[PDB]
C-alpha cells in the first residue's frame, strides 16, 4: 500500500506538508520540516523586505482551532531565496516557496528573481492571493479584477508553472467566477484551497476580552472550525478546474480528515493549526492513519479514490 | 433577577428566540415556539407561493454543527400573514415574520400586504438577504448594488421599521461597505448576523458520500463551526451601525455562548442548530445559564455588558 505521488515533475513520498506560515519561518523551522516525515514543505509567505509582523498575542489555539493575525512576519525574500538556492536538500523532499507581496509590483519583482532558481533547483512557487490580516489590504482574491491583474503580471514576469493559495468562498457564483479566472492562466498548475477563514472573532468569557491584540481581536480561523469549508472549496475547484491540481488545506488533524480532502479531489494535503499544536510528529501519525483507512477499504493508491466523493441520486 | 428588554417598541422577557427556519414552518411549530420560554419567535422565511423545497436528505447534524440545503420549503406567505394577523397570541411574546422572495418584485409584493398587519398587530419584518441554498440565486447581500436596490424598493413599499438577516462576511472592506449600505436606510432598525456559513461540504468517510442530496452535497453551515464567524460579524456591525440594533445568530448552545454574543453587541440572540437538536426546552436552560454567569460576574442587566467586549491595549 502506497502513499507515493508523482506530480508537477517531482516525486513525493506522501501527500503531507505544512501549510504556509506554520513551522517554516526560519532556517531552523525549515530544517525541522525537512527532517520530518512530510512529503514536502513550503516556506513562510515572504515580502521583499523583512517584517516583524503584528504585536503579540497574535496567534491563539483552542480545542476547535486557531485564530491568527500574524501580520506577515518573515525574514524577507532574500532569505527564502537563498534557502531555496543554497541551503535546501532537494534529495530529502521537494520545496515550495510562498510569496505574498503587498502589491502586484512587489510580487512581480520577487518572481523575476525566483525564476532562475526555480529553473535551476526545481523550487515551486505558491503565490498567496489571500492574506486576510493586513489592514487596508482585503484579500486580493476577493476582487476578481485585481486577481486577474496579479495573475497576468506574474505569469508574464515569471513564465514558469506556479500555484496559487486561495481564500475560502461561500457562494456558488464566486466559485464559478474564481475558477474561470484561474482557468485563463495556463501556468497556474495548482490551486491551494484554503487560506484561513478571514476575520473571525474569538472572545474569552472569563476576561470578557478578545484573545489576540491586532485588529481589535479579528483574525483568520483555522482548524476544526473550517473543515467543511475547506472540503467545499477543494471539491468546487476540483470540479471547476479539470486541467489543474488542487492541494487541500484546512481542518486536517487525522488521516480521516486527509482522506476526506483526497476524496474531495486533493493532491497534496497541507496541515496548519494541527501542526502548530502537535509538532512535526503529526506527519508519521497522519501517514499511519491514512494507510489504515486505505487498507480497510482495499485502496492501494491515492489515485484510486482521489476526487471520487459520491453525491446522492 | 429577570432579563428584560424594550426594543423596537416591544417588550421582551429575555433576549432568546429561534433562528428563522427552525421550529417555525407550520402552525404547530409556531404554537410550540409560542409556548416555549423564548423571549420571541420568528416565522420560516416565506415566498409568495408555497414551496416543497429541495429533495431529502436536506439537513444533517453532527457534534460540531449542521449542514442544510432545505431549499426554502414553506407554507407560503398567505399562511404566515394569517398566522400573524389572526392566530398569534401577542400577549405571550412578539413575533417576527421572515420574508425571502426570489426577486425584488416578489419581496415588494409581500411587504405591501404585510404593512397593514404590522400596523395593526405589531408583527416585525425580518427581510432575508442571505439565502445560500437556491440554485441560481446567490446570496443578495454579497452583491452590494442588488442589496441597495432591495432595501430602496422595500423601504418605499413598506414604509415601516424592519430588519435584515445578513450573510456572514470575512473581509474588513466588505464589512465597511455592507454597513455603509445598511446605514443609507433609516427604516432598517435591526441587523441579524448571521445566516449560515454558505456552501460547506460534509463528507461521510465510511460511505465516501456527501450527506445531503441537493447541490451535490453543498449547504449552509450552522452550529459550533460558526461561532467565531458569528461573533465577528455581530461585533463588526455593532461597531459600524451605532444607530441600529444587532441581533446575534450563530453557534449558540449555552448561556455562555449567548453571553459572548451580547458582549460582542447582540440585543436579541437567536438559536438555530442547537434548537433543532435539543428542542424548545433549550430556552429554559439558556436563560438559567445566562443568569448564572451574570450573577457570578455581578451584572444585573444586559445593558451593563452589551457591546463591552474588551480589546487588548
Ligand atoms: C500562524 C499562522 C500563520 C500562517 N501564515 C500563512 C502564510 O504565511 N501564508 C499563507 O498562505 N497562509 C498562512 N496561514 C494559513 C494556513 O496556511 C492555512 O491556510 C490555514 O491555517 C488553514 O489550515 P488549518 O485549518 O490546517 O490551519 C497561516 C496560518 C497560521 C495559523
Ligand atoms: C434547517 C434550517 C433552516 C433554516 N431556514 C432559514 C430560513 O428560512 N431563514 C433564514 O433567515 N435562516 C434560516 N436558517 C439559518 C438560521 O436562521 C441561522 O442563521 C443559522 O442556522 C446559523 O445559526 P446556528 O449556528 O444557531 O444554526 C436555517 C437554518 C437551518 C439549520
Ligand atoms: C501571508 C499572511 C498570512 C498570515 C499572516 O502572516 O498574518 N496569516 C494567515 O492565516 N494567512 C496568511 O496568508
Ligand atoms: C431562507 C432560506 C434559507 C434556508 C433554506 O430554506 O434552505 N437555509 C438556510 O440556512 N438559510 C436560509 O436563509
Amino acid at each position: 500500500m502506497c502513499l507515493k505521488l508523482n506530480l508537477l515533475d517531482h516525486v513525493f513520498a506522501n501527500p503531507f506538508m505544512n501549510a504556509a506560515g506554520v513551522l517554516c519561518s526560519t532556517e531552523e523551522d525549515l530544517r525541522c520540516m525537512t527532517a520530518s516525515s512530510s512529503g514536502a514543505l513550503v516556506s513562510k509567505s515572504c515580502t521583499s523586505a523583512p517584517r516583524d509582523g503584528n504585536p503579540e498575542p497574535r496567534y491563539m489555539a483552542f480545542p476547535l482551532g486557531s485564530i491568527n493575525s500574524m501580520g506577515l512576519p518573515n525574514l524577507g525574500f532574500d532569505f527564502y531565496l537563498k534557502y531555496a538556492s543554497d541551503l535546501h536538500d532537494y534529495s530529502k523532499k521537494p520545496l515550495f516557496l510562498s510569496i505574498s507581496g503587498l502589491s502586484v509590483e512587489e510580487n512581480v519583482a520577487m518572481v523575476r528573481r525566483l525564476a532562475p532558481v526555480a529553473q535551476e533547483k526545481g523550487v515551486l512557487l505558491e503565490l498567496n492571493l489571500s492574506c486576510p490580516n493586513v489592514p487596508g489590504k482585503p484579500q486580493v482574491a476577493y476582487d476578481f479584477e485585481a486577481m486577474r491583474t496579479y495573475l497576468q503580471q506574474v505569469s508574464l514576469a515569471y513564465g514558469l508553472p506556479f500555484g496559487v493559495k486561495m481564500p475560502p468562498y461561500f457562494d456558488i457564483a464566486h466559485f464559478d467566477t474564481a475558477a474561470a479566472v484561474l482557468n485563463e492562466f495556463p501556468l497556474v498548475k495548482f490551486v491551494t484551497c484554503v487560506n484561513s477563514v478571514g476575520n473571525g472573532l474569538v472572545i474569552d468569557a472569563e476576561s470578557e476580552s478578545v484573545v489576540i491584540k491586532p485588529k481589535q481581536g479579528f483574525g483568520g480561523l483555522g482548524g476544526k472550525y473550517i473543515l467543511p469549508t475547506a472540503l467545499a472549496n477543494v471539491n468546487a475547484f476540483y470540479r471547476r478546474c479539470p486541467d489543474k491540481l488542487v492541494f487541500g488545506c484546512g481542518g486536517v488533524y487525522s488521516g480521516e480528515d486527509a482522506f476526506l480532502h483526497i476524496l474531495a479531489g486533493a493532491s497534496m494535503v497541507q496541515v496548519g493549526t494541527a501542526l502548530q499544536e502537535e509538532g512535526p510528529g503529526i506527519f508519521t501519525r497522519l501517514e499511519d492513519e491514512l494507510l489504515e483507512i486505505m487498507a480497510r477499504k482495499g485502496y492501494r493508491t491515492l489515485e484510486e479514490f482521489r476526487g471520487r466523493v459520491k453525491t446522492i441520486e
